[PDB]
Formats: structure tokens, sequence, C-alpha cells
């Protein structure tokens, strides 16, 4: 799983 | 915001 | 935002 | 499982 | 931001 | 910012 | 699992 | 910023 | 498990 | 687990 917030 | 993986 | 998965 | 908020 | 893996 | 893996 | 908040 | 791994 | 804020 | 704040 991979979670990004940018 | 928000990220949520289950 | 908001992103949920399950 | 991939989320992404920019 | 709010991220969460479980 | 909140990060949390488990 | 991967979380990135920047 | 607060991060957790468990 | 890769936690990563900046 | 790797944990990183910048």
């Amino acid at each position: 799983a991979a979670l990004q917030s940018s």
C-alpha cells in the first residue's frame, strides 16, 4: 500500500 | 487531506 | 480531500 | 492499493 | 494531512 | 501531519 | 507500506 | 509532525 | 514500512 | 521500518 500527500 | 488504507 | 480504500 | 493527493 | 495504513 | 502504519 | 507527506 | 509504526 | 514527512 | 521527518 502506498499513500502520498503533497 | 486524509488518506486511509485498510 | 478524503481518500479511503478498504 | 495506491492513494495519492496533490 | 493524515495518512493511515493498517 | 500525521503518518501511522500498523 | 509506504507513507509520504510533503 | 507525528510518525508511528507498529 | 517507510514513513516520510517533509 | 524507516521513519524520517525533516
